[PDB]
């Protein structure tokens, strides 16, 4: 039994299999894109994807910029313009994809453009057509990291999954116009409007069935530091799948412990294979508050 | 709306508020160390606590040693000896903690001393007393995370939760020996033998009454790429709360889905409150085999 020698793990490798774990798949890479255009103050934002995300993602907005002196530093780690931590999102895609941003700021000139590799800017950002706003391109996702490049689904369910996010991205910010297209096609698949409410957004992405059995519910509570609004479907409505969005403090997650109360409050309404829609938008700064929506909404069904 | 500037964020502050993450209490900082003690091949390895380990934590062990030459880059990042990530242990503990390293390979001359901040090297390593392996001393838990400290548990639970780790890591690893002290105090709380076996074990850190009730298990499946041994309480032992020690590949381990499993098969045997005594070691490289251990268990029940 001898001491070992320490060696430096090549970070390199290191920094590419993190960013796999965090990115996961296109779907993934989207929804922090979108979430980075809502940040921007974007009221237009269009997407484009070439074979699920696998080969191609686009993302055009017309929001406020990247000033052309900040792409030299935009896709490093730790490096943002607010306040797990902020700035690993373009740097973590950066590492498992060809990365490109066309982008114009109000007090620029025009446009600039430029490609990044893990994190660093490849040349001088330059000038080039396009109006107010971002373009990100992300090409060929995962090409250096194998196991995840396979162990990625099936072109079509990775689309599916990318539709999945905008539409549900979409309800939230009723006002903001959605679309997602395949490349080369002319009709969007997902297409909502600068002029639409929430519910016109749940109609379009979800159909009148579900759209002519919505409920409103909202309830604020001091006490418990925290509000909820959103929509539900009424005791009339089921289907073979419990469809539900939950949007906390802007962003779209999965919950096990709150679809389980909800989904215990509708066992007792609706039939026995079938679920309801829901979307539900919860404002929390930093328990017993899991009562209160199992409650208001159980009172919305009752009523 | 004007376009935002890009700052980069103090990364001296996000690795520490990371490595607070990572670590959480003393009881975890103690088990990464305790493992390096495993993994540098220690017989013999003594635990000594200060106010439930938020004051002082020191281990003691007669492994393989740091070499001098290393102890410059050991708290970094990404530096290990071996094959998340590797080496990230120490380099969390040292940016929430003043960490001092007192070391002794068989080809050095001496032991030598060394203590960081913030995973450097403080100063050079100086020679000291001291025999074959090493010496941590981790003091101040959390010292520049106040929030943390403050969301520690009293010392007597932290303390408490330490000699449940060590406690469970000596059941495991039966034939090494391993102690656990309050600073200042001649007697143990924990002590095991170099010629203890996995019962004796038991025996010592869950009395008596367990000890007699146990039934052996293992089952190898070649199939389906596992293995599986350890002790089980039979249908005549009963406790207000189920004891499960689980071992993946030798890091301790709590999973809600297994305990599920294992609870079920007990409910047919066990009576209403009771619940039973569990210790598992599965053997795994990188679903139906969670069927072979509820399957195997009650067997042994039945048997
Ligand atoms: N669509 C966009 N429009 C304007 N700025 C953007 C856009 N996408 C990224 N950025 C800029 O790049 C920075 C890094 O983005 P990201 O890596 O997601 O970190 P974060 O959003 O946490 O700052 C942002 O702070 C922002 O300044
Ligand atoms: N008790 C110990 N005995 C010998 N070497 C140790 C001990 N603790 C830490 N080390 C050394 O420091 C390195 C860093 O440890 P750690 O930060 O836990 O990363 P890892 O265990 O993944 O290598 C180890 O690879 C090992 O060489
Ligand atoms: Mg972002
Ligand atoms: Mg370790």
């Amino acid at each position: 039994f001898v001491a070992g020698v320490i060696r430096r793990l090549d970070e390199t490798v290191v920094n590419r299999i993190a960013a796999g774990e965090v990115i996961q798949r296109p779907a993934n890479a989207i929804k922090e894109m979108i979430e980075n255009c809502l940040d921007a103050k974007s009221t237009s934002i269009q997407v484009i994807v070439k074979e699920g995300g696998l080969k191609l993602i686009q993302i055009q907005d017309n929001g406020t910029g990247i000033r052309k002196e900040d792409l030299d530093i935009v896709c490093e780690r730790f490096t943002t313009s607010k306040l797990g931590f902020r700035g690993e999102a373009l740097a973590s895609i950066s590492h498992v994809a060809h990365v490109t941003i066309t982008t114009k700021t109000a007090d620029g000139k025009c446009a600039y453009r430029a490609s990044y590799s893990d994190g660093k800017l490849k040349a001088p950002p330059k000038p080039c057509a396009g109006n107010q706003g971002t373009q990100i391109t992300v090409e060929d996702l995962f090409y250096n990291i194998a196991t995840r490049r396979k162990a990625l689904k099936n072109p079509s369910e990775e689309y599916g999954k990318i539709l999945e996010v905008v539409g549900r991205y979409s309800v939230h910010n009723a006002g903001i116009s959605f679309s997602v297209k395949k490349q080369g096609e002319t009709v969007a698949d997902v297409r909502t409007l600068p002029n639409a409410s929430t519910v016109d957004n749940i109609r379009s992405i979800f159909g009148n069935a579900v759209s002519r059995e919505l409920i409103e519910i909202g309830c604020e509570d001091k006490t418990l530091a925290f509000k909820m609004n959103g929509y539900i479907s009424n005791a009339n409505y089921s289907v073979k799948k419990c469809i539900f969005l939950l949007f906390i403090n802007h962003r779209l997650v999965e919950s096990t412990s709150l679809r389980k109360a909800i989904e215990t409050v509708y066992a007792a309404y609706l039939p026995k294979n079938t679920h309801p829609f829901l979307y539900l938008s919860l404002e929390i700064s930093p328990e017993s508050i899991l009562e209160r929506v199992q409650q208001h909404i159980e009172s919305k069904l009752l009523g």
